[PDB]
């Protein structure tokens, strides 16, 4: 399979020479092999991208209850996110300060205190070490609380940053709020979660995500509701919006629902509320709303889909009736974890207000089709005969946009 | 298992120092550990041996039909071999020139055109890019056809070479033709294929193949039909042929069937038509022909077995009634893929002219026994206590011959 | 799982800089990450610790019969231990001197001679090559006997050393004999063996073993019979023995059973006969003897447990009724094999004198609980946020003792 091909390919690969490769890179072409296949570049992507930027973790509604927690792995980091006694959500390194053990072993739960399973060093929900057995009179517990992790709440969506010197989150947060607040995500519940591993590099997952050049042949279910128009998927709107699209933005905004396409100065994130195809209202097989009790106050009913990406961790679709978040996490040079979360109103009842299959089938199928595509792409790229090829200017503008953001971010980090 | 032992062994291994190891190598001894166990030597074997020499791929009869194709992996290369519209068989890198994707995902099939599953760039069966959607007015498709792979047809057997500067194939092809043509391989069909992975280095598979020192204890089925006489398996005939053997060569050649032992000047290949044991006619449990409708025009009926090896990819047995090809492909430092293909006349009918079990049981068993032997050999070699030992001059002349060819080829490539 | 976390963690890890890390190490703290996670340190641990020190292999009673043998893997070494024709137990490298093959493929068995399965080079049970087929007149078999492995018999327990220059074993052997001889281990049989792989570094297995700081929360079955008192598990007795403990040592020694705590000058090994909790006599759920026919002549019946450790390979519990040996063998940087062997009197009859479940359930459970603990510890340590933490002086004195022995041994080896 791909794991073998990965080993085979790295055996004869030329040196990574990253500065030389970055120097000769042209924006209109796919990346040279080792960006997608080498452990050297993968290590740089972890150190300089995933461990330095803000990352989407989970919806805040998963931490609704007192003492609730959820855990996730980011690269080699094990993080626990908890609702503290004061109602604040905080994140910590899930590593006991005694001898290093994980403290929370389950993916989610509720606790009164964080108690290490090894020797029961006990921490308060704010990270403070409040009991350590028989450590002697010269032990200073104030030096041994859990190590915090930088955390922000983006209007009901929890973001974290593993750096001691996180970049600016506030510009993004301020920009996004008008678009997100109308979805009332703090009042959501998780209706379903799907976690899959795709056997391709995280950048291949993103390049695939940032175009619909592949969609008509590969996504029969999605194409019923999501338009193939390159302006929707891509970033050609940044230079100017078509009349048809602006007319949609205006219908939304006349109705009080922010829609207008906005792209970060540095290209890290984009928000836009795009029309669905034809008469579709939601990502379903019949095109109608999946949930009869809407999540948020979006108007009009055919307001379409709020697209939001924030590199490197997340793309999202916020519809009038429900919302979907996607989290991208690196597993190895040729493996990527994608977590899709369906959010519905907290009072929407499964079997009454929505049907689980009807709610999820379209994107379950789509993700599976994307995974197959990404994996097939990865296998060809592993050939030593692979060379960069040209992106379509009309169909892949969004791919070039992502690859530029990635290369610039890496260049800056290596400076 | 062996994968663990591989990791354990490389941890404490001395540096590879390949030039120093090559310098001190004596031809009468097995190779020092890292030749059989190290990823450093494995990488050199791929780069300098498998990616530079002509390799057996598949019988041409698998590409009998219009638009037929077959795919194979050689190291990290994914290759597709196709019968083009003009009747020519060509090979290409199975990597789309857009973003790199595999084009043909199945092991075999038929197509009208080669259509990439990702964004449907469409290629003619000669590799030319004939359609690429929405690539703009400055896109030159003539720069983006599939990359060709050097290919030859050795009398019904397809060989390929991954180098842009392939070595001479013509000397071998010219020498082999008289021996092969009488088997009419272009009129064969594949009756059966067996693919196994042996957990030993590709060179251990070859060293095992090039002797029958192990045969009497390890191959009860084979020994019924294949002689143990070292002159048969080995290369002592190169210095002079025994009277008994020459008498066999003469029976064949008086009957118009080329038999005489011939060995390449550089040792890369050897052809010889050798007698079977006793009264055996074929590789069966009862010694009689497996197929009643013969593949080719070999005479007399006890002409025996045409042995042909061509390093590094193939050994072969061509009998009067059917033929067997073996393809050796490297998987990792301690793994090798061996593909055995049974060829019979295209009009031979399974259940009438041959029985599948009767046709295949002997070599299925033999390959399994060889695999066990090679794997057991590999495990001992992984010990840091392993040191070269002496080959038997009488029983292992053919092993020394292979190891010399390998070492010389590596020396020349590193020069 | 852990294998992924291992790969993730090594990607961004700082250089190992082992001399710098060793230089700054403080004895009161857990080790810096790469000691527990890096392949570089693992390679040094194999080369300088496991391949240089004496290691426990198996009880001699497994080699009771003529021509009996047993095999084990130590790192990448494959070793065979055999009872020779003269009654001596010897060990050899299980690698044929011809081409390297394993000779003995089974874990245990009996043979007349050691016959290589490949080409049947035949060795006497003392390693001498007595037959090699068709090797020519200039073959000197005296140069090609099996390579010996240094072996000692510690009062019924077989120890080996992979170095050509083994350290002193005699000081340990002489010290241990009075304690061990009363267990009559030469008259034992193996009642049961359990082999498990724990997904943590071998040093984490040892650090866990050398404290009961974790025991009250994690070992309900064990705590019924094994005391939590830090003086029992640890090495605080080295500076002076409590009155209660000395009273126990005196009961044993008045009765002729050596008990007194003794610790090696260099800390490599320790023997002590410790009291069990409450009225317990053995490691059972009811606290009574597991076997009605005792192994050895220990007195009094509540003499408790003879604890013996010898780094890096073994800890042991010798009770009045039966004994348990534990063998620690490295598998990878984050994997360790632990083999627990229950020894009972050779005439003790399963189903009459002991019940298999009753005999083994306590330590089967305990080992499983330890494995979970070690694996959870390993996962947290893999975080790049992991930093050394302080050991409990009162509860983890034995952990510091082991870590000191390890660091000193590595320092000396690198000198
Ligand atoms: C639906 N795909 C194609 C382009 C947009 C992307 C998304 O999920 O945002
Ligand atoms: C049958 N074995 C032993 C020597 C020849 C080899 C072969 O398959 O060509
Ligand atoms: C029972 N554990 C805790 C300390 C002693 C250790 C042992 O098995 O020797
Ligand atoms: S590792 Fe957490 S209390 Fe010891
Ligand atoms: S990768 Fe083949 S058409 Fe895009
Ligand atoms: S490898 Fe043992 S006899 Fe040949
Ligand atoms: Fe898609
Ligand atoms: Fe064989
Ligand atoms: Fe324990």
């Amino acid at each position: 399979g791909t794991e073998n091909l990965y080993f085979q390919s790295m055996m004869t690969a030329n040196p990574t020479s990253i500065h030389q490769r970055l120097d000769r890179r042209l924006s209109g072409f796919s990346l040279e092999q080792p960006f997608y296949t080498s452990p050297e570049v993968y290590a740089l992507d972890l150190q300089h991208i995933f461990y330095k930027q803000w990352l989407y973790a989970v919806p805040v509604c998963q931490l609704a209850k007192a003492g609730s927690y959820t855990t996730l792995r980011v690269g080699a980091y094990e993080v626990v996110i908890v609702r503290s006694r004061d109602g604040e959500v905080r994140a910590f390194h899930n590593s006991c300060r005694h001898r290093g053990s994980l403290i929370c072993k389950a993916r989610q739960g509720q606790v009164a205190k964080l108690v290490c399973p090894y020797h029961q060093w006990t921490y308060e929900l704010d990270g403070k070490l409040i009991w350590a057995n028989d450590m002697g009179p010269d032990f200073d517990a104030s030096k041994y609380g859990l190590k915090p992790v930088n955390l922000r709440n983006l209007d009901g969506l929890i973001y974290i940053c593993l750096s001691d010197t996180p970049p600016d989150f506030q510009t993004f947060a301020q920009l996004a709020r008008p678009y997100l607040e109308v979805h009332d995500l703090k009042d959501a519940k998780v209706a379903f979660t799907s976690t899959i591993i795709e056997k391709g590099n995280w950048k291949l997952v993103w390049e695939n995500n940032r175009e619909c050049y592949h969609c008509s042949s590969n996504h029969p279910a999605l194409c019923r509701s999501f338009p193939l128009d390159p302006e929707v998927a891509g970033v050609q709107a940044d230079g100017g919006v078509s009349k048809k699209l602006q007319a949609h933005f205006d219908r939304c905004e006349a109705a009080g629902t922010p829609a207008q396409f906005v792209l970060a100065g540095d290209g890290q994130y984009r928000l836009a509320r795009m029309p669905l195809q034809e008469k579709a209202l939601s990502y379903t097989m019949d095109g109608k709303a999946a949930v009869s009790r809407h999540l948020g106050r979006v108007a009009p009913p055919d307001a379409g889909t709020l697209l939001m990406f924030h590199y490197p961790s997340t793309w999202n679709h916020f519809l009038p009736d429900h919302s979907l978040t996607f989290r991208v996490m690196p597993i190895s040079p040729t493996e990527t974890e994608v977590t899709t979360t369906w959010l519905v109103h907290k009072d929407a009842v499964e079997g009454v207000d929505y049907d689980l299959k009807r709610l999820t089938e379209v994107w379950i199928a789509t993700n599976d089709e994307d995974r197959e595509i990404v994996e097939t792409n990865q296998q060809g790229i592993l050939s030593p005969a692979y060379v960069p090829g040209p992106y379509s200017p009309g169909q892949e503008s969004g791919v070039m946009q992502f690859v530029d953001w990635y290369a610039a971010s890496l260049e800056r980090a290596l400076a």
